[PDB]
Order: C-alpha cells, then structure tokens, then sequence
C-alpha cells in the first residue's frame, strides 16, 4: 500500500531520481526507508539522498514535481525481485495521494 | 576505451538514461562482466547487453545519445566503488571519429 511515509531519492532539493526505460520516464517510492536505502546503497556517485515524505502536502507536492519533471509513472519499492515491478501512473497516484 | 564497448538496449534507441548530477547520463562498460552482471541486478527494465565492436557502431551509439541529449556516459558502473568514471560524449565521440 502507498499510506504511510512515502521515501524517494532527491539530490539537491527538487532534483528526484528519473530513469528513462520501458518507453517512458520514471521516478521512484519506496515504502520504507530501509528499501530505499538498499536501493540507494546499490546506486552511488549519483548525488542522491533518501528523502522521506511523511505528510500528504509533501506527497502531494512530490507529484507535482513528478509533472514539472514530465514523468508519468513511478516504480513501487524498485529491487532486484522476482516479481513483475511495480508501475503506478502518476496520474493514478495523484488520486490516491487525496486518500492521505 | 580502446576495447569493444558493452551498452544496455531496450527499445531502439532506448538505451538506460538517468538524470543525476546536473545532466543527462547513460551507461558504457568495458567489461562484459561488469555490464551483464549490472543488467542481473537491474530487472523489468526490458534492458539486454549488446556489444559495439565497430568504430561506426560505436558513433551510430552515441549520436542516438547526442540526440537525447545525453551528454556523458558513466563507465563501467556498479556498487562499492570510490568514484565513478564520467566521459563526455562529445569527447567519447570525437575520439571514435
Ligand atoms: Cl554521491
């Protein structure tokens, strides 16, 4: 679920993680602090720092940012995984963020 | 760089681009190693190693950057290391020439 702390990497302030794959741009959410660290931990030299938004005004300000940055989707809790990744549209995110 | 270079592809064109530091950024390996075993641990990115053996494949790799406006490239990247390697690649690209 997407309640609670969302924690995702920024290097100086408004400067978010963006990767361009899967014919689009994408940023990421992790749901806790300690999976974006091990992320963070496997992606040095980057200038990234994990960053926690724990309010719905600083979630909500994140998608904003998301948009002026022009990215449409975000991978959840991004790992190396077994399972099929995690994509949410933002366009989807910034309707769930009015649940916060 | 001497070497044949090992990138990443998806979609032609799409190669893995990051914006970190102040730009635009992709990735060149000379190990193969090191490119397969970062691709290993970067899953659902429908990425896949090739290589670039040619000097012209080399250039026609980095005019699809040049266009993406993708002005450097890190170079044989991965965890637990001091320092990254960063090569413009309009320097990367005049070399080949
Ligand atoms: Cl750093």
């Amino acid at each position: 679920d997407l309640s609670g702390t969302w924690y995702v990497l920024e290097g100086d302030p408004g400067e978010h993680l963006v990767v361009e794959a899967l014919g689009e741009r994408l940023s990421g959410i992790w749901t806790s602090r300690e999976l974006a660290e091990a992320f963070l931990a496997h992606h040095p030299h980057l200038g990234m720092r994990v960053s926690a938004l724990e309010s719905r005004a600083l979630k909500e300000a994140y998608l904003r940012a998301l948009g002026m940055l022009q990215v449409e989707a975000v991978m959840v809790d991004y790992r190396p995984g077994t399972h099929r990744a995690q994509v949410a549209r933002v366009k989807d995110l910034l309707e769930e963020v009015r649940r916060a």
